[PDB]
């Protein structure tokens, strides 16, 4: 069964099968007084592991690291940050330090330094409008416009059928936006529906926080969102 918030200490990492060479990374972390559960994405790419996310900190990053050689035993050797944010770029110093080639578009290297968060080394070109998509090894890398951040990107494994939300893809439990400081809500809706165009056949859907579901993700975190919107 898929790990809850109150199953993982603060510091360590669980990782989930999702389908063949294809897992998620949780952590937990606090933010304003409060922890949350946090994803990412770990896919086989050849010999190697691409990283998708950092597991929101040095410390977990660290865990993250620690698990994968204990479970799976190939090196990591990249790592994309899907948005600005600690949950997605706290501990890409950890990464450098073990070897790890980080990776974010140019926007989202931009917001980190703005931010003061930790930058990601690599730029990824080919992102910077609203239905870009560039292959990434075993992934493709899409940016549907701005939604929980502007710079939020999703990622698809095709050999797989995954989608990887982000911050943009609520869980189903998840029935209030919460915090919206960096979110731009009149184009989330929009940039929700260019996901479900260019990626339809998803089987899985992993959001950014909780529990995996599939497509229906979309359509929930829609209404969650306009539920702000309204009041
Ligand atoms: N690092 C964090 N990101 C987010 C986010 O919304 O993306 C947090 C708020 C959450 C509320 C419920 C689950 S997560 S905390
Ligand atoms: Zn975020
Ligand atoms: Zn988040």
């Amino acid at each position: 069964e898929y790990p809850t918030v109150s199953e993982i200490p603060v510091g360590e990492v669980r990782l989930y099968q999702i389908a063949d060479g294809v897992w998620s990374h949780i952590a937990t972390q606090s933010f304003d007084g409060a922890v949350y559960p946090s994803n990412g994405l770990i896919v086989r790419d050849g010999d190697e592991l691409l990283l998708i996310d950092t597991a929101w900190g040095a410390k977990n990053t660290a865990a993250l690291l620690a698990e994968i050689e204990k479970q799976i035993g190939l090196p990591v050797t990249r790592a994309v940050s899907t948005h600005f944010h600690d949950d997605r770029v706290g501990g890409v110093d950890v990464l450098r330090a073990a070897g790890v080639a980080t990776y974010a578009s140019p926007s989202t290297r931009r917001l980190a330094e703005v931010e003061g968060n930790e930058i990601p080394t690599h730029s990824l070109e080919g992102l910077s409008s609203s239905g870009d998509a560039v292959r990434f090894g075993p992934v493709e890398l899409f940016y549907p416009g701005a939604a929980h951040s502007t710079d939020n990107l999703v990622v698809y494994v095709p050999s797989a059928s995954v989608l990887y939300g982000g911050c943009a893809i609520y869980e189903l439990s998840r029935t209030s936006a919460g915090n919206v400081a960096d979110a731009d809500l009149a184009e989330w809706p929009t940039s929700i529906e260019r996901i479900q165009q260019h990626y339809p056949e998803a089987q899985f859907v992993i959001p950014g926080h909780g529990l995996p579901g599939g497509l229906d993700l979309l359509k929930h975190t829609t209404n969650v969102v306009k539920a702000h919107t309204n009041r």
